[PDB]
């Protein structure tokens, strides 16, 4: 969830991950993505 995405490290986004990065789960309901 963005909680949990945010205090992990990640970012929650609504397109890819950046390339630098990779999916970790989800954020906003399901419809995000978190990325780190």
């Amino acid at each position: 969830d963005h909680y949990n995405c945010v205090s992990s490290g990640g970012q929650c986004l609504y397109s890819a991950c950046p390339i630098f990065t990779r999916i970790q789960g989800t954020c906003y309901r399901g419809r995000a993505r978190c990325c780190r």
